[PDB]
């Protein structure tokens, strides 16, 4: 029997969001410490969640639905700070025409889509006919007169078909920003809680490479935007753009913004609103 | 806008040093890799699920009209290849009549053990397919053949640990006819070729560059890979070192040979053409 140690299931959201990451990931040779797993955001927080997955990115409503059984990953996470360009409402009118309108969520979000709602009820005061569907702008704008859509979908709505059509395309970190002056956070990297206390090293071992590997993708953005370029609709410029203002912090003012997001959705998603982030601790 | 070639790699650990040449040089950010064993990367080319893979040598010979070869890379040896091995209770010539259990996940070591026991040992066993376990094997028949991480443990471990006899095919092979062995080769579907002939091409010297930067490498290879395998570094940059990843003149000499012998009882000509990809005149 073969009872070596197991490279731990890691997942990685298959978005462009993460390729500068994915490039780190490979440079420094830690992918040959992981069995990857690439996916969109929702699947990959299922499976983690359900156990096919050890280690991996998590969507935050998805992970606060689940904190007492998962632990993040400090200084690392997806979020902005002001725009984040690939976390959209693309609409047809102006936000304040969409009570009682139709609305489309993209079916990949869990949290994006919340803080669409949070922003349109809370800030806007309008009370849409809200419907999910696959994330596809044109089937949306031929049916809703707005749709909130994520990762390379929302950045091609909002560096391409928005522009090309005269759709207005307004980003959701841009307006929690307005509303709160805060960052945000859209997704957290995080342990399953059982795998964190089986292995602690190679829990550590694995955070300390993320971290190791976000920091050389953040000095070598130009050589990743330049070799992804030759494969997408984005010239190198935009993607260069995108992924520098992309913020893969994850500290105390990053947590502050999710605090407050945990309690204005809290009890109308499935979570305490004082909810517990448990972060990995570093060894003392 | 223009897709990244979808390419296979077998997920087992002889193409792990590529796959470690393939992330240091940042070309796995050109493809979209898929992992799997070899007989199922090779049906998925063959299919269509894949543009770009490793092909294990019986398959790429039976599609050889519809594929074109990489020139100078491929999974080979000249005398042990290591993880390609007859597992017997009994010496071979004791095989005739007897049951030999054939791993799933191999098309060409199967046939290359099929060869040497009728031709070369005279000895007709009753074969059968399952699943690749050495216990439920050796519960189940007088002896295996295997392929993979799974044959490197029965010819590093388990085998010495229960007193198995373990034959290196690679070296069979090679005591019956002197000459090397292929055992998979890389290749485009031809019309993937012929739609995209840059990017296959640039994916050919990206495996080659990637290929030569893992033979440079092999020592931290190994220092890693140890850490998650019953095989320790010494045992794996052996194995590493002994594979034969050259695919030129005499590398095809074996093709050409291994080819004439088993076509007419496997299913293609005795001369089928191994079509390579022509480089930039
Ligand atoms: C930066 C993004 O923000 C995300 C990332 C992951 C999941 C979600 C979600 O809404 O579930 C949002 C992006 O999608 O590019
Ligand atoms: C070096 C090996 O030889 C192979 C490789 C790929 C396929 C096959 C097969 O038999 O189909 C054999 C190994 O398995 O490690």
């Amino acid at each position: 029997v073969d009872n070596s140690r197991t490279r731990p299931r890691v997942g990685h959201i298959q978005f462009l969001n993460c390729l500068p990451l994915y490039w780190g990931l490979a440079r420094t040779g830690t992918l040959l410490d992981f069995e990857l797993t690439k996916d969109t955001p929702e699947k990959l927080s299922e499976q983690l969640v359900r156990g096919d997955l050890d280690i991996g990115p998590v969507t935050l409503v998805e992970f606060l639905k689940n904190a007492d059984d998962l632990v993040a990953f400090p200084d690392i996470a997806v979020g902005c700070d002001g725009p984040v360009m690939s976390c959209v409402i693309v609409s047809q009118v102006p936000l304040d025409r969409l009570d009682g309108a139709r609305v489309a969520l993209g079916s990949t979000s869990r949290t994006s889509v919340r803080l669409a709602q949070l922003l349109l009820s809370e800030r806007f005061g309008v009370q849409p006919d809200y419907y999910t569907c696959p994330p596809d702008l044109s089937l949306m704008m031929q049916e809703a007169d707005a749709a909130v859509l994520i990762g390379d979908a929302a950045l091609r709505a909002n560096m391409i078909d928005g522009p090309r059509y005269g759709l207005d395309v307004h980003d959701l970190g841009a307006l929690w920003k307005e509303w709160t002056g805060l960052p945000f956070v859209f997704a957290v990297w995080a342990a399953r809680r059982d795998y964190a206390e089986r292995e602690p090293v190679i829990t550590r071992k694995v955070h300390e490479a993320f971290l190791a590997s976000r920091n050389l993708s953040l000095e070598e953005v130009e050589k990743v935007a330049e070799q992804a370029a030759r494969w997408e609709a984005f010239d190198e410029d935009t993607l260069a753009k995108y992924f520098t203002t992309l913020d893969f912090r994850f500290g105390a003012p990053q947590l502050e913004a999710v605090t407050e997001f945990a309690r204005r959705v809290g009890p109308t998603t499935g979570f305490p609103a004082d909810v517990k982030v448990e972060l990995l601790k570093p060894l003392e």
